[PDB]
């Protein structure tokens, strides 16, 4: 039965899809709990796994523990995938080293060159990243000049270490706001 009496030009509601929402939109808290969020979202790497998250300046740091790589790697990227972050660093402490020697030289290394940079009251060791590895001496974390002048300072009249890299970012160190 041609029941059609009303049929034309009726309201046909097109829908669209935004291609980029934001362009460049980085936050330290953002980045933070957004990755926070998924990894808490994700049961299984928060089941036997736990990443932890640290982020400033639009780069995020990730350090954790985890009984398998697949938990933690799986973790930073559904985490934060394409979303302001500018760098991501992330450290677990599971599975093994490249070799014994740089393992036994990694913990040597990193225990004088803590030390020294310990006896700066300034500098804490949770707020700079120390890490060595193949014999390459890693430093990372936002500090004002005195931690990051420390840092350097040590990693530089340690003799020993082959290759040193060190992101020793600058947290107000005086900074008028005006």
């Amino acid at each position: 039965i041609a029941a059609a009496v009303v049929g034309t030009a009726a309201v046909g509601t097109k829908a669209a899809t935004d291609p980029r929402s934001v362009g460049t939109q980085v936050d330290d808290g953002t980045l933070e709990v957004r990755v926070n969020s998924a990894l808490s979202k994700d049961e299984q790497i928060k089941k036997e796994a736990r990443i932890n998250v640290t982020a400033y300046q639009g780069k995020v740091l990730l350090v954790g523990q985890s009984p398998n790589a697949e938990l933690s790697a799986r973790a930073k990227q559904i985490a934060m995938g394409v979303d302001g972050a500018n760098e991501v660093y992330n450290e677990i402490r599971q599975g093994q080293p490249i070799g014994l020697g740089e393992a036994s030289n990694d913990t040597w290394i990193t225990t004088k060159v803590r030390s020294q940079l310990l006896t700066s009251d300034l500098v804490k060791s949770s707020n700079v990243k120390v890490t060595t590895e193949n014999g390459e001496v890693f430093l990372m974390g936002l500090v004002t000049e005195r931690e990051a002048k420390a840092a350097a300072d040590i990693a530089s009249r340690v003799s020993g270490v082959k290759r040193v890299t060190t992101a020793f970012t600058f947290i107000k160190g005086g900074l008028e706001h005006h």
